[PDB]
Formats: structure tokens, C-alpha cells, sequence
């Protein structure tokens, strides 16, 4: 085989690339997309096209154009530039907003410079946005705004977004405010942070700066006080008859006021009723109020006999966080995925007014997403193919007869599909499905009337022929069964693989909870490098703790960070060399982030089963990581909860055992997630006891070490370090 | 040879120890000198002591005793405990007074805690201390202390004691009080740092504390705002308990007033007459006032014929600042140490009201300090002896004829001793010379009026026959001539140097303004080791911009910084690697903070000579580093001074020529005085031009990372990194 293999600069400098489809549905049966810097709008059913903004339309605009967002009526365009990322989800943007019947950007009463979140209305072309922390409201695109909130302060009082900690780890958003179904209704959250305390690090910005910056946020370590929250609904359509409209509070039920809670989730129903999720600080008690608007009183009344309440004797509530609400049109009853009996979350139908619900799926393995419901259907995307936990398939359930199951993906393409995504047109009258696994992705459309296939969008024809003159490894996807139990795994297998001979292996780690590292996708990533050329086997395994399979496994490490979860890919190492072609003297683990942690505490385990490792952006002590993650899965850090053990499960604990291991630790100084702090702790530690490492941070590199330098940097010089550790030229 | 090396183990855990004799001088005729932890008091004519402070007294004193202070008229020791280092001579702790007639502890009106100076006065037992800023003094040990300043202001008014910069910078401590001879005045400065911008950095602490300090200390960076001073002068013998105490000020003069200035130097010259040095933010002008008490009108006066004017047309004024007056008994007249007409600093004899001074020495060598002044004689250190810039030796001069020079060292043993430093004793009735090398130092007692030598008080002969054991390197010390100058350098060669082998070899580098790191001075160190035990050369070299050899060598980087001093170590090694010994495939080069610039800057440079090299806490671009120190040698960086040569001299300009390169860099992250942001900006840039280096932070370290741990983790590294270069096992 003289053929190339896949190198680190075919990985670095993106040679061999996959192809998307990237779509908007704009409407029930038509969809944008970018082809040549022109937005092309599709009709799905025939699949023609049109010029819906030629590519030179903003040519003399002045400005670069980061992304753009169309009027639900399609009358308007919202431009997005000068783009400035903040957080994982927030940013900060200008906004130009264009007319397209007249085909003319709006000059006047523009949206300021500046903003921090923006939303069309679901209808017409209302538009909510949020500056200096205060809602305003534009009712015409050019006409001005109405001022909702008077409280926003910087780090203090954010109305309408979220704070650091919400945006990370309960909304996955900045946003924070929802608009009701026909716009009539703005509903948001305000977050009052005036007592949780500040992260502070510098940050050096370019050479020209002579004093570094202090940034500082505030986050709330584990234990430590949290936000607090209220939510407001305001009649938009009362703001050009009074001049300043009443916010009506609904305050959270008696249950969550006892003590300290968070709203963490909001869904309307109908015009005129919303629902809310609040959740405990203690994790495992939920309660969703159904509220409706109160016409003669302009209040909004949530009735007791509507109340629903979510628990668990075991965890938390929720995979993440309590799941969302799906409503029929009428708003009497709902869909929403809860653990079942046997401990798999299934779909399970609700009438508002009635505590018990029926599940209408069952079986072991779980419901994933509800991707859309009507009249008739509803469509999910779950793990029972195969009973492979690690795919992903479209099901249609019918509602008048629940033993009418259809799967829509699994006998496409079986070979080459195991793992699929879906988005719906407006009602549900067509869908693009997306394959990303085990083959090269492919992206078709379907009509839902038939649910028959109209065409392909993308095959990645291109790429298939590229790679053909590549020698690239392959990927098995497997189990073990330790103690009666399945257990998942995946290994990228050098090109030519040789079951007689002992290949060095690199553990590949995240193990966190409800994590999956086992699955059906098709990557092209590093480990396909060091399979490629090094020939390093490229293993994961998902251990207690893990998702997806039940919650006996999931639940398994509950209050119990950094035991099983680690132990378990110990193990793993360990049946892994069982096997027979693998290097006992060359096996190595790494990670980022949890996986960091994880690899870290392997590594200081005495296990001996390891030569070397990686820790990328390590949490180190749970102490020094957020509240809201933090105790879900570990209570409260107090002598009455479970100090004992937030004291007992920190990697500086391990210190003199790293005398065994080759160890390199890497961390960016900007990383506003994991705090630097967190590394700065396990390099004293070592240094303590005497212990030798490498390390490297990266300057003003945040969690993702991701701009286009610091990326190659790093990957650089891990398989530098892994190269070294394995002996390899 | 069967004989042990000089390990690792043995520099990091110091087996073979120096031996001192730290005496104290309190008379013309006694000393006192720690034995066994007991103090003792020692006749100087005869050699009998007497025990004057049993190590049993304070047995039950309840905190260990950091350092002590005896009173100069031996009634009263001070006891100082509860130490917390801050800067690199501030630091706070308590204080008790014991005393020694009623052997007792003194338990009123006690020094408080958090004490940040105390000094007995120069005769008797009066104490003047500063707590929160301000100054106090007392008369008696066990009276209550008299308030002097009211305005102390932790960060922004500094009464008695240094600020950040003028602590590190001018005067090298932390007080600003000087007593007058024999107690009446106490003088003192006061710094206002109200608009000195801040450096701010992250400290961790102990693992317990969950979020992370800023530490903030007023520090102004080149062209920034500087703090502000004034200088006053109090009356301790007419204080009030009625009344506040009245300071007197004695302004700077008008040619200092006109911008930016600093003082520089405080020496009282008789009871009655205090002299002050001034010097320009442009730091080649410096003014001497010299300020008579007046009786009649309680103020102090400074006649404009007492001024005396220092300005340099080639560089700035001093070695580092301008350099102290040495009074005669009466006061008017007074010797100080001056550049001559041929760039040489020589001794220079001032009357108090005249313009032109008289050299009293002269020649192609420098006089490094004046010890001692007599009526009849003069006592000074000088490097003349053997024309060697690098040996030191004491002479005295004869005032009634200067063609009378005599030295007093020379001969002694100039074998083992060519470095050597002195303690005199109150009226220069004896002296205590010290020296330090080539040989293994000894400390020897002489009187001078037949200059005697009276008793050998130390000869580490216990480590000469210790010694005898281990195979010692060897230390050459030498000269090259470029274009018609010497310049010196000094090698550790290995035991048993061979000059028909290669030997790879080490360029340790300082390079600084007036620095010298080629000398007669005997050390233990880690060349010590990387000589002995690993074959290395370790090899210095002074070149232009060094001291002690005349300013055309010291002024020759006047504005200029980061161009000679790196050429010329590049041009050492270049010579070096000619000279038949040396292998050409392996040299590297080393340095601590400018010795990091400087290793950085030659890295950078493209010649091809050096394979790799290591830089510790590292200057990158001269506008981050203090006012002071950069100024002094660069002017200001603004367009209309130097501000094209702060911009070219960076490290970071340089980062492409680093990849033909193996490089380590290293930095604490408390470094208060070369910032950690100086390495973050240069990984940054090799970063961005795809760079692969070597780098390790030491959290809670600051620029000397000299915690026991941290001292050897940093060496330990190193010493890995440096075998690896030269492929040593
Ligand atoms: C965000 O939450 C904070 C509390 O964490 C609220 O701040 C508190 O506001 C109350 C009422 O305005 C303040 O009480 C007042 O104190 C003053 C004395 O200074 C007294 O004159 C008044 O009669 C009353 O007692 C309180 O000082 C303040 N507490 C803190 C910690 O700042 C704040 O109002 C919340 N903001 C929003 C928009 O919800
Ligand atoms: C330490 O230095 C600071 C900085 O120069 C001194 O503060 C300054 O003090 C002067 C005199 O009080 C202030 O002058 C005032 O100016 C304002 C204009 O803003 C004017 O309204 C008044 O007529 C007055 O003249 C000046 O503002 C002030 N600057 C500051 C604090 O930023 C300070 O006095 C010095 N402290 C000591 C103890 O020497
Ligand atoms: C050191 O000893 C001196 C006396 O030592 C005598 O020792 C002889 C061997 C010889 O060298 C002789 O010349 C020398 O004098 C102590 O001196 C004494 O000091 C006290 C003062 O408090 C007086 O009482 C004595 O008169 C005086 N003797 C003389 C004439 O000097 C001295 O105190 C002692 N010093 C110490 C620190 O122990
Ligand atoms: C719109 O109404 C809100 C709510 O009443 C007003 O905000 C209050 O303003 C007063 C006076 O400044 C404060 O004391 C209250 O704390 C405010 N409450 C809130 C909820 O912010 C707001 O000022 C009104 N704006 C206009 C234009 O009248
Ligand atoms: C959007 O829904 C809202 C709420 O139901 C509608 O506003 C109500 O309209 C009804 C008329 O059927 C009236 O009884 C009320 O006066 C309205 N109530 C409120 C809360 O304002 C609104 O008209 C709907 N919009 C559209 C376009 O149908
Ligand atoms: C929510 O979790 C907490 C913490 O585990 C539970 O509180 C425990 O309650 C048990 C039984 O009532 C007590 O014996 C313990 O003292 C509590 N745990 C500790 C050690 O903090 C609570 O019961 C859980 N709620 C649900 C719905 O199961
Ligand atoms: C000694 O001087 C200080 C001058 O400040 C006086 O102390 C201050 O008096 C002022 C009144 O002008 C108060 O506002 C302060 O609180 C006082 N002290 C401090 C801590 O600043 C003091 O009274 C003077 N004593 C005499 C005898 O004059
Ligand atoms: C310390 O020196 C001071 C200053 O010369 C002496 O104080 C003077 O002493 C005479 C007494 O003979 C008085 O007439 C003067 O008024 C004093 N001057 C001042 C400024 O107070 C003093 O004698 C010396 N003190 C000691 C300890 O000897
Ligand atoms: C102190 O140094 C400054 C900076 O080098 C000197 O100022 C320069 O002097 C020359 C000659 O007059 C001018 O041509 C330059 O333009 C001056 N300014 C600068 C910013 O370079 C000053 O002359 C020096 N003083 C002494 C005593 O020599
Ligand atoms: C898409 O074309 C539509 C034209 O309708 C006919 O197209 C023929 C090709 C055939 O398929 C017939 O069955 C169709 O009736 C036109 O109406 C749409 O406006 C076009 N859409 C876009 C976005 O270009
Ligand atoms: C602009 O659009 C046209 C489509 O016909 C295409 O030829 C051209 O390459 C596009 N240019 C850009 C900006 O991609
Ligand atoms: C946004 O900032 C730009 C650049 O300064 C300015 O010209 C423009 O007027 C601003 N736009 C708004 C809405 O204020
Ligand atoms: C204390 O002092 C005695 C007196 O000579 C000395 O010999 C002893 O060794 C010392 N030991 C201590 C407590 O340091
Ligand atoms: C110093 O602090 C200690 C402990 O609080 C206290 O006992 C002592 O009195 C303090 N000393 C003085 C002189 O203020």
C-alpha cells in the first residue's frame, strides 16, 4: 500500500473536508440557503430555486456581514455585524435592518451599537432586543422603541438575558425572553447576581496594551451564594395606548420559595397560557405551573390542580436539567419525556389538570427528543435500533393507536446510517434528514405526507473520492459485559490492522455524567492522525455513569464524583490489553475538561496500568467549579450534606503518585469556565511533593483553546509529547 | 578517580556549606556575633568575648523570634516575630522590648502588630516606627509613642516608608527615615502614589480558598505616571503630648521642580546639616542641596551656593543612582565617588561651598566604594590590582599626600583572595576584611593603626578537607580583544579538562547595564554541577554595556538596550566555538530576568550558534517594565524621545527566528517585578507564527521563585531540559 496516510497538517490545515447542508425553513414548504455567498430560497417540493439576496447586495454596505435573520412575515431582514463574542452563547453586535420590498436599509430609529441579544417576533415583524442589560421593544422596524426595563445594571441585574452561570448551565442561551405564539405576550426572566461573588483574571490583549486587564464575573463556585430570579409577562400590544406597560410578576410556587431554587424552563401553550419549570438547589424536586391570563384583572393566575411535580429517590431531574413541555394546539394536554418506573425516560402524556401520566413508549433504551407533534403524529428520535445506544433514528408514533410505531431512518441506508438528526418546515410538511455516521454524512429531504424521499441535498461524493487515496483507520464499535452488565466502547483502528501484533493505545476520556464517547459518528479529528499515521489505537469506553442507557447506570455515581466514573476506564485499560494487540508498556489516557479531570485522577490512582497523560482544562477540586453542575451531581459542599467527599475526590489529593506517570498539563489563562485556577492548583501540588511535568498555558485562550494558532499549537505539541512518550519517530 | 562529583543533590540540598562570620560592630573596640544562638560580646584587640544574650532567655516567649535588634547603648533588645515577607526588603511583623537591666519584658505601650519598620535611634534607645503609613516615635521603650504623621493611606500616602518602585529602584529598603547622629532630628520622606495605575495579577493560596485574590500594587511602567515625594525634618526632643508635632519641609529646588523628579539620597553630614540628592526623570541631571538647621528660626535652610550640580552627556548619572557623600568630621568638606574626564570613577574631593571638586585618584580602573574616612586617611575598594575589572581589594589613600596609596589586601594571600569586601569598626579602629575568592572565603580581623592582622576568625578549612572528596571544576578567567578592547569572560571547566576534547558548553547571561559576571568569586552553585557532573563549560562573558571598566564600555547601550549587549554574547560564543575545545553542535544559552531578555533576544537573533536555551521570568518589551530602571537607560517612550526603540527592541518582534530553536520558558505567576504578562505576551507570538517551545509556570511564585520546593522543581527541570539538548544521559 503506497498510498498517503492522513497526516496532522491534513488535520490542521482542514485538507479533506466535509461538505453540510445547512437550511432555514422560512415557511411550511420553503428554505434559505447560502450557495456562492447568495441566498438562495428552495421550494421543497419541486426543488427549484431563486436568487432571494444576490451575493453583492451589501457590496459598499462597509462592513462585514456575520449572519442574518428574516421577518417570520418576509418583509424584513435583520443584518448582524461588527460581531463580538462573549461567552460560550453570548456575544455583542450591530444591527442594520433591510426592507425588502422596497430594497432599502433602514436609516432611522436603528438598533443601537452595541446590543446583546435580538429577536424577531414569532409572527409579522415585531422585534424584542436587549441593551445595557434592559429589554426595549421596536413594534415597526423604523419607527422607535419602547423601554420595557428600568433595572438592567452591569453585572448586577440582567433583564432579559442570562447571567453567566444560566447561560452555561441551565438555558444553554443568552436570551431570556420568549415571545408568545402570535407575539401578542413577551414573557422574561430577570437575574439579580448583587451577592454572588466575582471571578477575577487577567487578561494581556495585544502587545500594545501596557497593563493587563482585570476581567471579572460574577459565578457562583459550588456552595456559594447563587442569583436569584423573577419572571415578567408584558402586553406588548397595550405599549402604543399607555406609556410605560405593566410587567405582571408570577411568582414560583410556595414548594420553591421555601428556599433557593432556579426557573429552568419556559414554554407557552397557547396565547394565553404559559408554563414554567422551577427546580430546587437541591437538584432532585421540580414543579411546572400552568398559568393563564386572567382578562379582567390583567393578572396571570397558575391553579394549584394544574401543578406537576417531578422527582427522583435516586439523582437529579432531567438528563441536564427538567425536560421540555410539548403541548397540543388546544393547550389541555402535553408530551414530555420523564424515567420510567425501570429507569428509561420515555414519552409520557399529560392533561394539565391530572397528576398521572400515561407513558406511551416503553422498552430498555430511551427517547432522546420529541422533534415535532401534530394533529395526528408524533416524531422522536431515540436509541432502539439495534439496541445500540450509541445510534440515533426518526420514529413516528400515531396518536389515536400507540402500538403504530414507524421508523423513519433506521433502513435507508443501514450501512452507511446509524446516526440521524431531523428539522421539520414549519408544520411539519417536510423534513431534512441529517446522517452523521457511521459513513460520510448525507442530507436528503422528505415529504411527510408520504414520507417518501424527494431527493438528496448532499452525498459527499467529493469527499468519498479524496479519501479513497488515503490510507485511513477504521473504527469499531463495541461492548463488554462487566458484572451482568453491557458496557459500550469504540476504537479508531490503524489502516491494515494486525490482531497478532501490540499497538500502543491512547484512552480517549470525557466520563462524565450522562456523557457518550461510544457512538456511530463518522469524525475526522486528531485520533484519526494517530491512527492513520502512528498507528495508535484510539479507544473510548462509557462507564458508570454515562447516558443514555437507563439511570441505574446513570445515576451510579450520584453524590460520587470521581469514582466510578474513573475507576471504570481503569478497567476498561485493563480489558482493552486483555485483548491481545495491545502494547501492555505503551498505554496513555487524555482528556479535556471533565476528561481532564478524569485522565488526572487516573493518572494519581497508583494504578499502574498507565505511561502518560494529558490534561486539558482539568476541573481539579469541585469546589472551585459552578454551582448549578456541580451540585446536581454532588449536594452541597457542607459538614451536614457531603463535604466529606467534595474533599475526598480532588486531584491535588494524588499528588505523589504522579512520581509514577509522564504527565502533561495544558490550560488556557483566559478560560472564564474552568478556572485557571483549577491547573494552578495541581501544579503546586506536585511541585510540593517533588514531582516532574510538562506544562504549557496558553495566553488569553478561553475553554475551547480554539483560535486557528492556538489550535495547531496545541495539537502540535500533544503529539509531540505522546510521539516521545511511545517511543515513536 | 574514585571520587564523588558535585551532584544535583548536593547544590539543591546544600551538603557543602560556606561558612560565615556576620559580626556587628557597637563601638570602636566591640562586636557581637551569634554563636549558638547565644549572642556574645567580643573584645576586638584580644579576641575574649563574654556571653551578652543567653539562646535560653526567652524559652517561654511563646512565638519564635525571627531577628533581633539590640539598642546601641546595649539596655534594650528588640524582638521581632509574626514575620511576613512582602517586596524583596518590605515586610511586616510584631514586635516585643526586652530589657536588659531588669531583665524584663517590656508590656506597655507596646510596638503594635502589623509593624511595617522600626529603628533604635543611632546613639541611646530611642524608636521610631511606621504602622498604616505613618510615623510614631518613642522616647522610652515603655512610654506611649508620639503620633509624627496623620495622612498614612494604605496604597496612596506613604509616610516613613518606600513605595513599590522606590523600594525595588532608588533606594533599595523599605525605610524613608533617617535619624540624625546622634537623635535629635528624625528626617523622613512621604510618596504619594494617588495616580500610579496598578498592577494587578492573580494569587491562589492554599487549596482551601475557593476563589482566587487580586493582588493590586501602584507600579508605574515606562512613560507612566510616577509617584510623588517630599522630604521633611522633625524635632524628637521638644514633642508634645499636648500638641501635634511640628515637620519641617525642605523643597526640592527649582530645577527639579520644573517636571518630573526623584530623590535619590539622604546623608546627614553633622547634627545641625543634612544633605539631599535630587535627579531628573531624565536621569542625567542630579542636584545636591546642602540644608543647615537654624536655630533661631526653627528651619532648615540650603544655600544655592552649597548646590552641586551631576549631569552626564554620554548616559545617565551613577553606577545605578548618583552615589553618597562622605562627610569630614566637621562637615564641610566631603569625598564622593564621580565619573572623570575619561569616563572613569575615581574618588572626588568637594568643599561644601565650591564648584570644582580634585580628583584624589586616577587611572584606566575604578574605585568600587569608599569604606572608611579618617583625618589622616581614606579607605576605599577599588578593582585596580592586576588591572583585573573582575578582582577587588582594599586600599587607603593618605588625605595630606594622594602619591601615597597603599594597599592593604593585595598580599595577604593572593592565591586564594583577590575579592574582598570590609566591616569597619565606629572610629575605623579596626577592620574585618572578608573574602570571597578564587579560593574558599576567609574572614580575618586587622586594627589600623599599623594595619596588623590580628586573628583569623573563619577559613572553612572543615570545607577545604570535605572538598578534598569530590572532583570540583575548575574556574578560568580571561580576556578576548575586540576591535581593540578586552573584554573579560570566565569559564567552569569540568574536572580533569581535557583541551584535545569538545565539551558542550552553557552560556550563562545577565548582560545588564553595570553588570559583571566575570569575577574571582568562589561558588556552589548549579554550574557547580552541570561542570562537575555532567561535562558542561559553563561559560559568562562581560561585554559592552558591563561594569566597572569605564563608561566608553558601560554608556555604549544609552538608549540602546537589546542591541550591543546581545551582539557581543553572540559574538563570545562565535569565539568560543573557535577555540578547540568547545563543540560547535552544542552550545546553549541561559539567564534570570534581563539575563532572560537577553537569552531571548540572542535566541531571536538567527545566527545558528546556539542549538537551544532558557529563559526565567524574562523582560519582553521594555514598556512593561518599571519607570526607574527602563528610563534610566531608554528616556521615554514617546515619538519625540525613544519611542522607535522600545518598538524595536521586543522579544516578540522576533518570534520567527525562534523555530530553528529548542526553548524553555519559565515564570512565577506572582512575579510582582517582572510581570508573568512579559512571558504570556512572548508565548502568545510564538504562538501565532506556529512556533513549538517548551514552557512552565510556578503558581504563587514571585520573581526570585525561591521557595524551597519551587527552588528545586525549577533547577530539576532545567537541568532535564539542558541533558536532553546535548543528548547527556
Ligand atoms: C437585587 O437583590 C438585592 C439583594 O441582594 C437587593 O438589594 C437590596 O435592596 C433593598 C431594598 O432596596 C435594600 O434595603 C434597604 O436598605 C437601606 C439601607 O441601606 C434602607 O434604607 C432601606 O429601608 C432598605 O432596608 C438593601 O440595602 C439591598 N441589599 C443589598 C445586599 O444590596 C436589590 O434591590 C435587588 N434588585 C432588584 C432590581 O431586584
Ligand atoms: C497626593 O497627590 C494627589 C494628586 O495630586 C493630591 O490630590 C489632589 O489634591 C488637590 C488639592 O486638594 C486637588 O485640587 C482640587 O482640584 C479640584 C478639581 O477637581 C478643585 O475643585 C479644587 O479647587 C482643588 O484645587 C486635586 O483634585 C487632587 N487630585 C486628586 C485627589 O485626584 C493629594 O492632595 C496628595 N495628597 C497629599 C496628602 O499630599
Ligand atoms: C576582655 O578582657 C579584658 C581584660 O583582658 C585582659 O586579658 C589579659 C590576658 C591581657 O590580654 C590583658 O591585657 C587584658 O586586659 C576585659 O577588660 C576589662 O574591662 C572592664 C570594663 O568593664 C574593666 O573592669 C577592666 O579594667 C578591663 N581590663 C582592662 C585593663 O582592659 C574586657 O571586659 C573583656 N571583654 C569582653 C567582651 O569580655
Ligand atoms: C415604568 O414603570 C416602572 C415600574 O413602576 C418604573 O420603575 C420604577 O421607577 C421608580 C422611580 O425611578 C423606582 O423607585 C422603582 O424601583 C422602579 N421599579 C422598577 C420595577 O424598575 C419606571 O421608572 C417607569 N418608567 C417610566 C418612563 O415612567
Ligand atoms: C393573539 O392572541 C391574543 C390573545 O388571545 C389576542 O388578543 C386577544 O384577542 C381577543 C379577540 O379574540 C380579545 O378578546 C382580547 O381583547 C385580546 N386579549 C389580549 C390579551 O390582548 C390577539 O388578538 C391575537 N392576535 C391575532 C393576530 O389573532
Ligand atoms: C433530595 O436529595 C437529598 C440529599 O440526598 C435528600 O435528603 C436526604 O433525605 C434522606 C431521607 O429523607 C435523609 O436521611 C438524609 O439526611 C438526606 N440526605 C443528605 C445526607 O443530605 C432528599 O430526600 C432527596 N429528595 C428526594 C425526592 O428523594
Ligand atoms: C493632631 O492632628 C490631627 C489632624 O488631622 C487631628 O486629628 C483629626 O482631627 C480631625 C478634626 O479636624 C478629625 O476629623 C479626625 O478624625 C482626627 N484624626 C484622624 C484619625 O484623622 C488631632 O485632633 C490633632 N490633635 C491635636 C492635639 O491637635
Ligand atoms: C545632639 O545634637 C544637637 C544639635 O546640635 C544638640 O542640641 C543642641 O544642644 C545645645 C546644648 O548645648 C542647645 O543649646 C541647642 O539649642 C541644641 N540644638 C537643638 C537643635 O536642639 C545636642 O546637644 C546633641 N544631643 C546629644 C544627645 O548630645
Ligand atoms: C539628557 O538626555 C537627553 C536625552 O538624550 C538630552 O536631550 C537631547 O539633547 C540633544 C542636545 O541638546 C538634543 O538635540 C535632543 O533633541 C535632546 N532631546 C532628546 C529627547 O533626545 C539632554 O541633552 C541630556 N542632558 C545632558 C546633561 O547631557
Ligand atoms: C418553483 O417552480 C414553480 C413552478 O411550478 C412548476 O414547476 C415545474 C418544474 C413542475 O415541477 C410543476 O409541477 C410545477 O407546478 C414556481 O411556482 C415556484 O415559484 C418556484 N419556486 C422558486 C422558489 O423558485
Ligand atoms: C457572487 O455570486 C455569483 C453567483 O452567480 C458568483 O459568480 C460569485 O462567485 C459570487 N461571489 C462571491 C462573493 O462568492
Ligand atoms: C455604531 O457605531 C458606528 C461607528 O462609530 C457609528 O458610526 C454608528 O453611527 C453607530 N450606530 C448607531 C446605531 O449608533
Ligand atoms: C545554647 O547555649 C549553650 C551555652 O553555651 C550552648 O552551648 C548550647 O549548645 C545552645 N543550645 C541551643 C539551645 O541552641
Ligand atoms: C497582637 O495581636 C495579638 C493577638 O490578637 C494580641 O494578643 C496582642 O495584644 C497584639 N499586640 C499588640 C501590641 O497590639
Amino acid at each position: 500500500d503506497s498510498r498517503k496516510t492522513y497526516t496532522l497538517t491534513d488535520y490542521l490545515k482542514n485538507t479533506y473536508r466535509l461538505k453540510l447542508y445547512s437550511l432555514r425553513w422560512i415557511s411550511d414548504h420553503e428554505y434559505l440557503y447560502k450557495q456562492e455567498n447568495n441566498i438562495l430560497v428552495f421550494n421543497a417540493e419541486y426543488g427549484n430555486s431563486s436568487v432571494f439576496l444576490e451575493n453583492s447586495t451589501f457590496d459598499e454596505f462597509g462592513h462585514s456581514i456575520n449572519d442574518y435573520s428574516i421577518s417570520p412575515d418576509g418583509q424584513f431582514i435583520l443584518l448582524e455585524y461588527n460581531y463580538v463574542k462573549q461567552w460560550r452563547h453570548s456575544y455583542t453586535a450591530s444591527y442594520d435592518i433591510y426592507d425588502l420590498n422596497k430594497r432599502q436599509l433602514i436609516t432611522e430609529e436603528r438598533i443601537p451599537n452595541n446590543t446583546q441579544w435580538v429577536t424577531w417576533s414569532p409572527v409579522g415583524h415585531k422585534l424584542a432586543y436587549v441593551w445595557n442589560n434592559d429589554i426595549y421593544v421596536k413594534i415597526e422596524p423604523n419607527l422607535p422603541s419602547y423601554r420595557i426595563t428600568w433595572t438592567g445594571k452591569e453585572d448586577i441585574i440582567y433583564n432579559g438575558i442570562t447571567d453567566w452561570v444560566y447561560e452555561e448551565e441551565v438555558f444553554s442561551a443568552y436570551s431570556a425572553l420568549w415571545w408568545s405564539p402570535n407575539g401578542t405576550f413577551l414573557a422574561y426572566a430577570q437575574f439579580n447576581d448583587t451577592e454572588v461573588p466575582l471571578i477575577e483574571y487577567s487578561f494581556y490583549s495585544d502587545e500594545s496594551l501596557q497593563y493587563p486587564k482585570t476581567v471579572r464575573v460574577p459565578y457562583p463556585k459550588a456552595g456559594a451564594v447563587n442569583p436569584t430570579v423573577k419572571f415578567f409577562v408584558v402586553n406588548t400590544d397595550s405599549l402604543s395606548s399607555v406609556t410605560n406597560a405593566t410587567s405582571i410578576q408570577i411568582t414560583a410556587p410556595a414548594s420553591m420559595l421555601i428556599g433557593d431554587h432556579y426557573l429552568c424552563d419556559v414554554t407557552w401553550a397557547t396565547q394565553e397560557r404559559i408554563s414554567l419549570q422551577w427546580l430546587r438547589r437541591i437538584q432532585n424536586y421540580s414543579v411546572m405551573d400552568i398559568c393563564d391570563y386572567d382578562e379582567s384583572s390583567g393578572r396571570w393566575n397558575c391553579l394549584v390542580a394544574r401543578q406537576h411535580i417531578e422527582m427522583s429517590t435516586t439523582g437529579w431531574v432531567g438528563r441536564f436539567r427538567p425536560s421540555e413541555p410539548h403541548f397540543t394546539l388546544d393547550g389541555n394536554s402535553f408530551y414530555k419525556i420523564i424515567s420510567n418506573e425501570e429507569g428509561y425516560r420515555h414519552i409520557c402524556y399529560f392533561q394539565i389538570d391530572k397528576k398521572d401520566c400515561t407513558f406511551i413508549t416503553k422498552g430498555t433504551w430511551e427517547v432522546i427528543g420529541i422533534e415535532a407533534l401534530t394533529s395526528d403524529y408524533l416524531y422522536y428520535i431515540s436509541n432502539e435500533y439495534k439496541g445500540m445506544p450509541g445510534g440515533r433514528n426518526l420514529y413516528k408514533i400515531q396518536l389515536s393507536d400507540y402500538t403504530k410505531v414507524t421508523c423513519l431512518s433506521c433502513e435507508l441506508n443501514p450501512e452507511r446510517c446509524q446516526y440521524y438528526s431531523v428539522s421539520f418546515s414549519k408544520e411539519a410538511k417536510y423534513y431534512q434528514l441529517r446522517c452523521s455516521g457511521p459513513g460520510l454524512p448525507l442530507y436528503t429531504l422528505h415529504s411527510s405526507v408520504n414520507d417518501k424521499g424527494l431527493r438528496v441535498l448532499e452525498d459527499n461524493s467529493a469527499l468519498d473520492k479524496m479519501l479513497q487515496n488515503v490510507q485511513m483507520p477504521s473504527k469499531k464499535l463495541d461492548f463488554i459485559i462487566l458484572n451482568e452488565t453491557k458496557f459500550w466502547y469504540q476504537m479508531i483502528l490503524p489502516p491494515h490492522f494486525d490482531k497478532s501484533k501490540k499497538y500502543p493505545l491512547l484512552l480517549d476520556v470525557y466520563a462524565g455524567p450522562c456523557s457518550q464517547k461510544a457512538d456511530t459518528v463518522f469524525r475526522l479529528n486528531w485520533a484519526t492522525y494517530l491512527a492513520s499515521t502512528e498507528n495508535i489505537i484510539v479507544a473510548s469506553f462509557d462507564g458508570r455513569g454515562s447516558g443514555y442507557q437507563g439511570d441505574k447506570i446513570m445515576h451510579a455515581i450520584n453524590r460520587r464524583l470521581g469514582t466510578f466514573e474513573v475507576e471504570d476506564q481503569i478497567e476498561a485499560a485493563r480489558q482493552f490489553s486483555k485483548m491481545g494487540f495491545v502494547d501492555n508498556k505503551r498505554i496513555a489516557i487524555w482528556g479535556w475538561s471533565y476528561g481532564g479531570y478524569v485522565t488526572s485522577m487516573v493518572l494519581g490512582s497508583g494504578s499502574g496500568v498507565f505511561k502518560c497523560g494529558i490534561a486539558v482544562a482539568p476541573v481539579s477540586r469541585w469546589e472551585y467549579y459552578d454551582s448549578v453542575y456541580t451540585e446536581r451531581y454532588m449536594g452541597l459542599p457542607t459538614p451536614e450534606d457531603n463535604l466529606d467527599h467534595y474533599r475526598n475526590s480532588t486531584v491535588m489529593s494524588r499528588a505523589e503518585n504522579f512520581k509514577q506517570v509522564e504527565y502533561l498539563l495544558i490550560h488556557g489563562t483566559a478560560d472564564d469556565n474552568v478556572h485557571f485556577q483549577q491547573s494552578a492548583q495541581i501544579s503546586k501540588a506536585l511541585v510540593d511533593v517533588g514531582v516532574d511535568f510538562q506544562a504549557m498555558w496558553y495566553t488569553d485562550e478561553d475553554h475551547g483553546i480554539a483560535s486557528s494558532t492556538a489550535h495547531q499549537h496545541i495539537y502540535t505539541h500533544m503529539s509531540h509529547f505522546i510521539k516521545q512518550c511511545f517511543s515513536l519517530p
